[PDB]
């Protein structure tokens, strides 16, 4: 006996399947393992086939990697345009009077194991 089956799990994209599988229709009562992508963090979760031919509703389990906010530079401050994930770039701007020394806008990225800004935070110094 095994009436009803949970249809093929929807594509997460940010998670690659990680469990023995050789069929389209999955049997209810079975968690499928999925590991997020490098640019993501939240350990390997799993969607449980409940009964209504549906997979357990996953909350905020998977989340794109994010770099730690850079310390505000002396006589200045960085403004995030949206956020600080491995894709969003933060703009640096010193308070009126002193010009920034170093770069202009560092983009948050990822090497593979750990996320880090493409360029270290500049500085600020009175303009000659």
């Amino acid at each position: 006996e095994a009436e009803a089956h949970c249809q093929a799990p929807d594509h997460f994209l940010f998670a690659k399947l990680k469990t023995q599988t050789t069929a389209s229709d999955f049997p209810i009562g079975t968690s499928l393992k999925y590991e997020c992508r490098p640019e993501y963090y939240g350990r390997p979760f799993s969607i449980t086939c409940l009964d209504n031919l549906v997979w357990s509703s996953p909350k905020d389990v998977c989340k794109r990697k994010s770099c730690k906010t850079p310390p505000d530079p002396v006589n200045g401050m960085v403004h995030v345009i949206t956020d600080i994930q491995v894709g969003s770039r933060i703009t640096y701007s010193c308070t009126t009077g002193h010009r920034l020394i170093g770069h202009s806008s560092a983009e948050c990225i990822l090497s593979g194991n750990t996320a880090h800004w493409s360029t270290k935070p500049p500085i600020c110094q009175r303009i000659p």
